[PDB]
C-alpha cells in the first residue's frame, strides 16, 4: 500500500517521481523528479487525512548528494521552517533508476 | 534488542537471513537470505505479539537492485496486497555482507 | 527542526558528528564524529523531555562499515544492553561527507 493508518500516525512508502496515473517519471531530472514526489506526498497524505502541516519525520533518499541545494529548495517550499524532522543521504541506487525517493510519516 | 514495543507499536532491527541459532546466514544467495529474512521477521513479531498482517512499514535494503524481482516476489508471500507501506532502495554495504536487510513497525 | 513531539513519541533528525554552536565537525575521524553524534543526540532528546532510556530505535548511516567496531564500542556506551531495536548499513555518501549519521525515535 502507498499509505497505512495506524490510528494517531500514518505511514508513507517512499515516493518516487512519477505521474501517479502512467508510473513513468515526470523526467530524467531531479528537479521535476523531486516536486514531482512532493506533489505525490501531499495527493496521498490528504487522502489518508494528512497534510504537509501534520508530517513529523520525513526520509530523502539521493541518488547523487551533489543535488541536495536543488532538493533543499524545492522541499523547503513544500515543508517550510519549523519543518518534519529528517534524514538525508545518498544510497547507492534507487527503484527504476530514480534521482529521489522520500518517505515519511505523519499524524492524523 | 530484536525489538522493542512502544506501546501501541513494535520496533523492529533490521534483519539478516541467518540461522538465529547460529548467526551464520542460510547460504549466500540473496533468495534463501530473503526468505530466511521473513520467516525471522515473522518470529520476532509474534513473540512481540504481533504479526505479518499487523506489519504497518517496512524497509528493504538491498546489496543490488537487480534483486529486486526475486526479493519482490518472496517479499509478496508473506505480505500479500494489502501489504505494508514499504520503501525499497540498493546500500552501498550490509553487515556481514549481507544481500538484504530489512527492518518494519508493526502494531500491537 | 531537530525533534518533532507527536505526542507518545519523538522523532529525531539524522545527527551528524558537529558541535552544534559551530557547525563543524568535531574532527575528521568516525571515532570522535560517533561520539560527537551521541552526545548531540543525548542534548536533543532531554530537550525533548525524552533521554538515552526512552529510545525505541535507531538507524546508524555510516560512510564505511569497515568502522562499525568502532562505531558499536561507542554506541554500546550509551546504548547498553538491553538497547534500542536499531539498524545499520553503509550509504554512498553522507551530507558533508560526514563518516557516521544516526537518526532515532523515542518515548516521552
Amino acid at each position: 500500500s502507498q499509505a497505512i493508518k495506524a490510528n494517531n500516525l500514518v505511514f508513507l512508502s517512499g515516493v518516487l517521481g512519477l505521474i501517479p496515473e502512467t508510473g513513468k517519471f515526470v523526467s530524467e531530472s531531479v528537479e521535476d523528479q523531486t516536486e514531482q514526489v512532493l506533489k505525490n506526498m501531499g495527493e496521498i497524505l490528504k487522502a489518508s487525512g494528512a497534510d504537509y502541516s501534520s508530517v513529523v519525520k520525513t526520509t530523502i533518499m539521493l541518488a547523487d548528494l551533489a543535488d541536495f541545494k536543488t532538493v533543499n529548495e524545492i522541499y523547503a517550499k513544500y515543508f517550510p521552517a519549523p519543518s518534519p524532522a529528517r534524514s538525508t543521504y545518498q544510497v547507492a541506487a534507487l527503484p527504476l533508476n530514480a534521482k529521489i525517493e522520500i518517505e515519511c510519516i505523519a499524524t492524523l
